[PDB]
């Protein structure tokens, strides 16, 4: 049938729609704020477009200017009949084309300065356009290295090297029934200060009337000094003891077919070397809850060091267990 | 008249006064910190006037060391004359008057350097300005590329997109009279690790006479687990539950007008792209605390997803509950 | 025979051996990672490589360039001729060799632009390598100062500086056995927010049968407010006090010998220096638990000022203690 609606995907990007929400207008800053975080294959095309474009901007300025004072006229006739006269004081020494300013423009831009088409002083408007090309050029050149650094800042980041398993499984520890679920680590660096939450999402109805649609209860991980704090370095095994205040409390292997229940599960820490933040996330529905699997053993040693074996990281092995809700297991005790 | 002093505007900025604090003076550092700090209508304002002041200034002294040399004297007089005579060892070539003298420190300052206007070998104190300028250029190049690095690391860096209801309500929740608003964000990224904490500021009286004007007083959010972290995707409602040790455990609706109250809500977070640390506030006040009314329910199942529809953030519906201090209801509920 | 199997050596680095790892692709982005962290002995060769190579590809080319064009056989037979007939038939000014070439190479490629090889304004396909030229140069000196910016910019941090004691100790604190060992700080600086975290990694077997390889203990470290951060100035003692639940409960003092134990102590926390958030680990053994044992004061008073005294750090003396299992000085109280 359509597919439900499942609050965050099983590789987290929640499936929200955030509709109606007033427009704060297009802005100026979205512009540059996509320029600096683009990818390598576009950055080296704008970064090459900048300059291929100015140095043509500016090339058409100085064939401009280079044509209204007449030197072009000057270097076209009296390059043919006498060199005498300086070519009559032009703006520009030796400009008399437009492959002549597209140099002089690449010369004044990337500051190489050959020295052929040398600026003179005998027209003002030549030395406004030289002013505004240099301070165009530091522009464009500052900016351009800042955005390559922040691309060789960026060098480091990956995807998230965190793995779940597609299947968590209720069974029987130390006495009781729990719900569980396996995470392991693949980045060769042991992230710092990792904590686990575990939600569960539904649809509560309080006795006077409110109807929360996606109520988000909190789960506690099941641990011996009631903390969060884990130490991810070889795969292990997230618990959550179902007792009276849980709220599969009342969720028995029949009902787990169709029922309303998805397990948001969020682990987040710190990276010992970058040192960014990472957060990732999973889901689990009643498709994907299993009654009555456990876990396989993974870890051995077969000549010393110990080996996590990842091949069998997301297996299940069927056992035997109850069929009846956590609730009966209690209200009917030894049976 | 003047409304009741606020400890906090409902925008989230402080309204007190720090007033008689030991003054440290302005040091030069601030100049600097304010600089690294511009809008860029002017920043690149500044940028350009860096560079057209110091072209200025070193030409102004390329012109008088051309001066003091007698070296203007010589290329005039040989104008006047007829051959140059080799200038007669000028200090700089081919710097007869002020204008040359701009194009010379604008090609010794861009590293242009086209060459017509050469550095000889006679006069040291050319060579002294020379160094000056090379050092001065250097250190200002320096100094305008690391804020453009600045600029082009804070593009990311926007205001708050936390967004706080209107005015909070006070609803019936499973019998038990509780304090709860909205909270929401029209971000991208899930704020990592939130924390929300409320106060009550309000002017204590100890029986030994310790009166404090603007006390803060922690509150408890209410949570299963008893921890303050949330999970912010879609809006979600915080809650205070109004018991024993709960400020708000003498207040009635009637009474509710003429209060001293305020809350203070304050929402902590890391960006999960930016990687900086965050923070939101708040402030209700007898004013806006609706009492006996509930919100909406938002969230809407459609087309095999759930929708969040954002005109209905701040909707809020009266439904009929008990007219009467908390103290009143919890210690005779039907006695 | 063979050492037995460990988790976390005598310096962290989980001596773990992850297999079957399902690999993924190698990316460029692999490559410009290493580029981006190296040491400076190879940060400064790559650096050199890098425009040597570019200078000698691109001599290459305007060699060819001059090669091709008439221009070499021009340059030849002018000195014959003794006659400048290539001045203007030439593609690049003066350039007449391969030394020339790479001299011009250079020139063009630093932006020193002497002047003595021109640009001539007559091939275009010497116009398009002097473009892509400069494109590739400017690319290149972007990446090479991002490279030296992120070397300044990651320069301050160190390597670790937690000194922890070779070996712990089990002696009687307040009536009861306690687990203590010694940890110390070489650093000159504040680790702010520091944190002590505690585990026991054991086999252990479930009564359902599941059986866990490595199991993750949690052991509540003691402090007077139930709480981990720990103020590092002067070494201190931690120390964990053998209760009902811990898995030191029913393990001898003849038997520690022989008992598969392993004690991690996982000490984080954030350095004030620099803000980069660090973790360091360490581990027990069987072997290096000496029961009974005490460590010897450090800190004496010299009148004017403390004065630890790191010589003494791993000493620790011989005392008295109930030379039984914990489990016994409670069950069997006389003793
Ligand atoms: C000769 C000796 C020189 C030696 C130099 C060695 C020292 C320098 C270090 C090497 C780096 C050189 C600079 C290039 C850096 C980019 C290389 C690499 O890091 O990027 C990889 C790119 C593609 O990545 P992506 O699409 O962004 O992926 C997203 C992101 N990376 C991610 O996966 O999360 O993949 C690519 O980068 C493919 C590049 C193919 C095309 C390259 C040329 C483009 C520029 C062309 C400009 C010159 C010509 C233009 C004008 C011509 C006019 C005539
Ligand atoms: C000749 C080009 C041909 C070839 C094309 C080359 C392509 C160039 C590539 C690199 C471009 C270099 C400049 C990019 C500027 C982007 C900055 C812009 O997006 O910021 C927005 C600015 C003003 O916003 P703000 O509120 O004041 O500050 C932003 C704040 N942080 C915020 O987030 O809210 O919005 C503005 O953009 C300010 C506009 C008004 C400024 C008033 C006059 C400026 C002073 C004098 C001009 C200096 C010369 C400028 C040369 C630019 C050309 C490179
Ligand atoms: C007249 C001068 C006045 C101006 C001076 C003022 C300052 C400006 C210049 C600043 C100099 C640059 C700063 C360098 C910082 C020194 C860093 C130093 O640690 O590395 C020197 C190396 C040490 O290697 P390392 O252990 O890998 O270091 C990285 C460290 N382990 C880490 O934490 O990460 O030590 C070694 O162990 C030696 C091994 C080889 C290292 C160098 C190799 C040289 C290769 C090429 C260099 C020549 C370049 C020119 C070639 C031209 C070719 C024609
Ligand atoms: C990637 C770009 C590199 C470009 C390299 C140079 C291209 C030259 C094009 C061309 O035909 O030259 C022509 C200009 O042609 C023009 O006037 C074009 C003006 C606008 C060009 C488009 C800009 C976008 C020739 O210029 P001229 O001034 O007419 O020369 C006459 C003087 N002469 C007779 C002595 C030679
Ligand atoms: C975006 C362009 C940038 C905006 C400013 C630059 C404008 C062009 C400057 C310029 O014309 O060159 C001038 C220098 O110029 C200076 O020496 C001072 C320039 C700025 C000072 C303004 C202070 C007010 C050169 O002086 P001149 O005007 O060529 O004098 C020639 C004498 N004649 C006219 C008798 C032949
Ligand atoms: C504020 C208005 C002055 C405008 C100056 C800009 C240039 C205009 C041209 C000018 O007359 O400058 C004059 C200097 O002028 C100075 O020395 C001014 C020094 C500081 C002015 C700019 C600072 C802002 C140039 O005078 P000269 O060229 O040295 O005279 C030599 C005679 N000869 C030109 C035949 C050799
Ligand atoms: C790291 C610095 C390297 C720079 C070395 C410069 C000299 C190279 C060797 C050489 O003798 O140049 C020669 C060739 O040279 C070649 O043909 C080499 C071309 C390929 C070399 C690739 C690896 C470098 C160049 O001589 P030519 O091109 O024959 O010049 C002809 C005109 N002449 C005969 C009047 C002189
Ligand atoms: C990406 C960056 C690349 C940028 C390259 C710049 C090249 C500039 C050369 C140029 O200006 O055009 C040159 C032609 O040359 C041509 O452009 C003709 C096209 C070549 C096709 C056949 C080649 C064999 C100019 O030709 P011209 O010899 O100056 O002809 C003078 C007459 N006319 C200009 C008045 C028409
Ligand atoms: N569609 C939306 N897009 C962006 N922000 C919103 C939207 N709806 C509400 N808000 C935010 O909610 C806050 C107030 O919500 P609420 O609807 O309770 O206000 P209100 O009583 O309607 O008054 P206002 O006229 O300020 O919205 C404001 O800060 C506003 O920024
Ligand atoms: N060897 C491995 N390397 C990296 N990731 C793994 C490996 N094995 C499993 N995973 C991750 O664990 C999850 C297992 O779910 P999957 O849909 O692959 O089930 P599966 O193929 O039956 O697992 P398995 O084959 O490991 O029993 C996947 O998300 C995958 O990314
Ligand atoms: N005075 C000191 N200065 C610096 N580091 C020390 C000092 N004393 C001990 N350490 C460090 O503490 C660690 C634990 O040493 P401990 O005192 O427990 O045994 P030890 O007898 O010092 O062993 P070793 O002689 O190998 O250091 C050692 O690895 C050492 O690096
Ligand atoms: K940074
Ligand atoms: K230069
Ligand atoms: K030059």
């Amino acid at each position: 049938r359509l597919p439900k609606a499942r609050f965050i995907a099983k590789s987290g990007a929640c499936n929200l729609a955030h509709k109606n929400i007033r427009e704060q207008g297009r802005f100026l800053q979205d512009i540059f704020t996509t320029l600096v975080d683009l990818k390598w294959r576009h950055t080296l095309v704008i970064f090459t477009m900048s300059f291929l474009c100015s140095w043509l901007l500016f090339a058409i300025m100085w064939w401009l200017v280079a044509f209204a004072h007449g030197d072009i006229y000057a270097y076209m006739e009296k390059g043919i009949t006498e060199k005498s006269g300086l070519e009559s004081a032009v703006c520009v020494t030796n400009v008399r084309s437009f492959t002549s300013a597209f140099l002089f423009s690449i010369e004044v831009q990337v500051t190489i300065g050959f020295g052929g088409r040398m600026m003179t002083e005998e027209c003002p408007l030549a030395i406004t356009v030289l002013i505004l090309q240099n301070i165009v050029g530091l522009i464009i050149n500052a900016v351009m290295l800042g955005c390559i650094f922040m691309k060789t800042a960026q060098a480091h980041r990956r995807a998230e090297t965190l793995i779940f398993s597609r299947h968590a499984v209720i069974a029987v520890r130390n006495g009781k029934l729990c719900f569980m679920f396996r995470v392991g680590d693949l980045r060769k660096s042991m992230i710092i200060s990792a904590s686990v939450r575990i939600q569960v999402v539904k649809k509560t109805t309080t006795p006077e009337g409110e109807v929360v649609p996606i109520h988000q209860q909190d789960i506690p991980v099941d641990n011996p000094i009631e903390s969060n704090n884990i130490f991810l370095v070889a795969p292990l095994i997230i618990c959550h003891v179902i007792d009276k205040r849980s709220p599969l409390y009342d969720i028995s292997a029949t009902d787990l077919v169709n029922q309303d229940l998805e397990v948001i599960v969020i682990l987040e820490g710190v990276v010992e070397t970058t040192g960014i933040t990472t957060q990732a996330r999973t889901s689990y529905i009643a498709e994907e809850i299993q009654w009555g699997h456990r876990f396989v053993s993974i870890v051995t040693e077969e000549e010393g060091v110990y080996s996590v074996d990842y091949s069998k990281f997301g297996n299940t092995v069927r056992v035997a267990a109850p069929r009846c809700s956590a609730r009966e297991l209690d209200e009917k005790p030894s049976i």
